[PDB]
């Protein structure tokens, strides 16, 4: 009769999974519970309004990048880790601003080296054996005199291009991504990651790979019809090259020319809660049941998405499908992406960052030099200090 209720908003792609363990905690909690499907961002974007009108639903989810802000707009509670003893820092980490919780990891995610097994005998280990496969005439661009296609990464794009950077050393803001005044974009690491990239751009590829409006189409146009053998990307491409039946192979990133590992971003998503829902208690049980081992291993044998509970995350591993063991191995050297405001003013100075160097219309340094006053100067004008 008067026995609770809790709304559960997901993606299409979860509603299954959301059905299939909503039972379990339904009889656990004396609750029903509805479950409503509705894209992700399309919730997020509308839970400023649904709230305060009383139609917002109970718990969703939300990529780790967006969290933070809407914990800082008053949007999402604050909650608890009931999972905190299976989730590393890093994890408790991309849910955290200010030193308050406003969500809890569920699934994790970061770039990957794709390869055709029918083109290569093993996965790449280190760019140089990226660098001996681009001089493979097999996969020469024979329109433009020298260039090849072997291995192609989308580097006029910073999200592509972040981790070549913070391999060496650059970062986006200091204080482990909190301090918005410490630009690590020009430093003396991103300036040798900026000129690393620049060579492929300028030596190696077709100059199609330089235009970031068309580069992705051009890229897995390349990988889809066998014309290139390894190339960057996200787990969320994966059903595409199952779709066109590519014998593809899935491999941590190759290490760089420094010994160092490249460090892209770690992404993934987090359950969350909203702010104005009048079924608090109840939504905190939901995030502390979805993100335990038992619905962690479910997530994962319903979706493939990697889950961020590490006893999950092991079971996963243990199932050796190879995008599932090339995410987890890559996380490792994954660091979060800065999750305060200032982040915003990143994207469009770091756009410019790439290109003028990738176009040869600047050398590496002043490229660096000139994004980042940008950068500095937007954050000063429309942030508060
Ligand atoms: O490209 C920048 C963008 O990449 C990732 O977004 C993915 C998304 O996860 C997929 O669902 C699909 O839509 O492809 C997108 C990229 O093409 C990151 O999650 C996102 O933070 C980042 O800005
Ligand atoms: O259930 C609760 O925790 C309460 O009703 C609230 O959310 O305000």
């Amino acid at each position: 009769s008067d026995e609770k209720t809790l709304t559960v908003s997901v993606d299409a792609g979860y509603k299954d999974y959301v059905n299939k363990i909503k039972g379990d905690f339904e009889k656990d909690n004396d609750v029903k519970v509805k479950v409503v499907e509705k894209d992700m961002f399309e919730t997020l974007e509308a839970l400023p309004l649904d709230g305060p009108a009383g139609t917002a639903p109970d718990v969703m989810m939300s990529a780790f990048d967006r969290i933070g802000s809407l914990g800082q707009q008053g949007h999402l509670a604050e909650v608890k880790l009931g999972n905190k003893d299976d989730y590393d820092e890093k994890d408790q980490k991309q849910v955290t601003i200010d030193d308050k919780i406003y969500g809890a990891p569920a699934i994790i995610e970061t770039l990957v080296l794709y390869y055709n097994k029918d083109l290569l005998d093993k996965a790449p280990a280190t760019f140089k054996d990226l660098e001996t496969l681009s001089k493979d005439s097999r996969f020469a661009f024979t329109s433009e005199k020298g260039k090849n296609t072997g291995f192609l990464a989308k580097w006029t794009d910073f999200y592509f291009s972040y981790g070549l950077l913070a391999g060496y050393g650059g970062y986006v803001f200091g204080d482990e991504g909190t301090n918005p005044k410490d630009i690590g974009l020009n430093n003396k690491g991103s300036v040798e990651g900026i000129t690393y990239a620049t060579k492929w751009f300028q030596d190696v590829w077709p100059k199609g790979m330089q235009d970031n409006k068309s580069a992705d189409d051009f890229i897995q146009d390349q990988f889809v019809k066998g014309k290139a053998a390894a190339i960057l990307g996200g787990p969320w491409s994966a059903a595409n090259y199952k779709e066109a039946k590519i014998n593809y192979g899935v491999a941590k990133i190759p290490t760089l020319n420094n010994g160092k590992e490249y460090s892209p971003f770690a992404g993934g998503k987090g359950w969350v809660v909203s702010n104005y829902s009048k079924n608090k208690d109840v939504a905190q049980k939901w995030l502390d049941y979805v993100t335990n081992q038992k619905n962690q291993e479910t997530l994962y044998d319903m979706t493939n998405e990697v889950p961020a509970n590490l006893k999950a995350r092991d079971t996963a591993k243990s199932k050796n499908d190879e995008l599932t063991n090339a995410v987890i191995e890559q996380y490792k050297n994954a660091q979060p992406m800065p999750n305060i405001p200032e982040m915003s003013e990143v994207w469009t100075g770091a756009e410019n960052l790439k290109f003028d160097a990738a176009s040869g219309s600047k050398t590496p340094q002043p490229s660096a030099d000139d994004a980042v006053k940008v950068i500095e100067d937007n954050v000063t004008q429309k942030y508060t200090k």
